[PDB]
């Protein structure tokens, strides 16, 4: 309903749009629901508009996202670099969805930066770089998927949004809000949900296909991590872990411990959650927080990383109680902040 | 938006409404989010309309529902029967929200049935009895909370719905859809969410106050049950359990194992989930299912109970592997259905 995107930007992109013949859509390393959804959504739109479109991500994406229309044709740069470089270098327009720093598409940086094709960035993360000639950056919006839906509507093609395109955009929105349980207080989100529903999607099904589909090993693996988690009541934090030794017990396939770092946050008075997953061999740190505790800050001040205010990670080389000690001092330092 | 409730019923209730001075609102035994929310919502509305209102439930309600505006004044029939009987017998109007059979308000049946006050039933469960002079029964709607919002709007008081009233109605809707993850595919649900948001509520907060607030003992208790659950891959079912012996280990307070029977349903190809919680002393059975497997049917054909298509329970007197055996034959019988 409300105009969030600059009408100017919209007009300028519309110009590139009609002139363009070959468009390439790119997203960040380790594509997540919003990354794949927003890109597949734009892809479907652009594709119905008599245009050559190719979605290229740096990496592989979760299996719970394979059911999406078009995922099969998403080109993974780490296995077809050659082909991709050609597509990228020959593109008229290059849409960068869901990331605002070239370092984010790690590996693809060079070729994307090198391409003479005009670039446009549609994102919602804070502090956007200026490598794109057109920049649609709105941190005030919950997902890239959502403003890809706004951009298409503002351009007058709401009617041209297919059910497949609608399924993807909704997935991206759902994902970045954890099923609309955080950063979803804006009314318009629900007007859009209602509109997508009118394209024929089954939101309840999309939900199950992403969150309620996975081996009994993963769910049991979870039950394990939960029993062994440690809760530092006075620091309002919590820590869960997994050694290569443990991973082998439950036959850990990559992606099992997903969303595990979140579970601890559902405890009454625990707003900071840490997950130390011993990488096969040193320790993989994942930070999550409800409220305003800056995870990205402790992520950089103790585990050579970064990320966002509520979610971020990084690695610490050593062992289990070694990482734990590190985490435990990080806690002692921020104990007063963790108290506010 | 769409007219779901019979304009006639609305007009008839409006008549009782203006004439009435003292109104009593009742809900089902073991009130859940929809029960407390829909009742507190109507209460707040009726109360702003210069009327005497009293919410009386047969039982105590979860603590994760205590934050709601007005819960403190909800009269529990099992501790103030005398007072309540007076309120009930003297009421001009008696609203029965979220149940359609007198047996549902177990204990309160007699006095409610005896009261000369005119009754109205607002519910969404299947097969409604006819003890109320006015009956608003719509199984096609996801919550009682939702059509209490429709009834108030149809009556022309959308503007008179307070933020407190809005907080309650939203909670009821969220609860009965498990955070809008099931039976929520209807567009209008989201128009209503958007409207409530405009009353000033913080849906994200309401969410955390109900689902992300509970001791580390409960979450750990869960991690335990999950590690020990059994999955009958070929029957597409799963079973989790808790003996009084176990409950004591994790210091089980009533309500800990809530929503536990659901967790197993998130496994890829497990649509039936059984929870045998050994009651302190014989076994408490809880059945849940995704899809269409009739839980209420197996609930009655093996554990002297009943309930709904997707959720229901009942008790089986004996021991752990005794209940398990029972459950295991129930499976063998319906193995072919569980296969479709
Ligand atoms: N700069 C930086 N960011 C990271 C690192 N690890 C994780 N992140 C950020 O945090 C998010 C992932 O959190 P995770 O899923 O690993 O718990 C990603 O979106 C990513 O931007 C890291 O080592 N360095
Ligand atoms: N008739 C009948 N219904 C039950 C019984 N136990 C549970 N239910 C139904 O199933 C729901 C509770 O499922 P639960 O939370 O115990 O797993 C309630 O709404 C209730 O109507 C029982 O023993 N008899
Ligand atoms: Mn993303
Ligand atoms: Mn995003
Ligand atoms: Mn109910
Ligand atoms: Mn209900």
């Amino acid at each position: 309903l409300t105009k969030v995107i600059a009408q100017a930007h919209i007009d300028h992109f519309t110009k590139w749009f009609e002139r363009a013949d070959k468009i390439v859509i790119v997203s960040h390393v380790s594509p997540d629901g919003d990354a794949i959804g927003s890109s597949l959504g734009l892809y479907h739109f652009l594709d119905s508009q008599d245009k050559i479109v190719n979605v290229i991500v740096p990496n592989a994406f979760p299996d719970f996202l394979k059911w999406m229309p078009g995922s099969k044709d998403i080109l993974l740069y780490d296995r077809y670099q050659e082909f991709a470089d050609k597509l990228i270098m020959e593109a008229d327009v290059i849409c960068c969805l869901d990331f605002n720093a070239l370092k984010r598409i790690d590996e693809m940086s060079d070729i994307v930066a090198a391409s003479p094709g005009r670039k446009i960035m549609i994102d919602h993360h804070l502090y956007p770089e200026d490598f794109c000639r057109i920049t649609i950056s709105h941190p005030e919006i919950s997902s890239t998927s959502e403003l890809v839906f706004r951009l298409i509507c503002r351009m007058g093609y709401f009617s041209d949004i297919s059910k497949e395109g609608a399924e993807c955009i909704y997935t991206g929105m759902m994902t970045d809000t954890g099923g609309f349980t955080y950063n979803s207080n804006n009314r318009e989100i629900y007007f859009i949900i209602s509109e997508l529903l009118s394209k024929g999607i089954d939101k309840d099904d999309i939900y199950r296909k992403v969150y309620n589909t996975y081996s009994e090993s993963r769910l049991r693996l979870m039950g394990y991590v939960l029993s062994n988690m440690k809760v530092y009541k006075d620091y309002n934090s919590a820590l869960i872990s997994l050694t290569k030794e443990e991973q082998g017990k439950f036959d850990y396939i990559k992606g099992d411990s997903e969303g595990f770092v979140n579970i601890p946050l559902s405890i009454k008075n625990v707003c900071f959650s840490c997950f130390l997953r011993e990488d096969t061999e040193m320790i993989k740190i994942s930070l999550r927080s409800v409220g305003k505790f800056p995870c990205n800050r402790l992520a950089a001040e103790f585990f050579n990383g970064g990320g966002h205010l509520n979610a971020s990670g990084g690695e610490f080389y050593g062992t289990m109680e070694e990482a734990v000690k590190v985490f435990e001092q990080a806690l002692e330092k921020y104990k007063p902040l963790l108290k506010e």
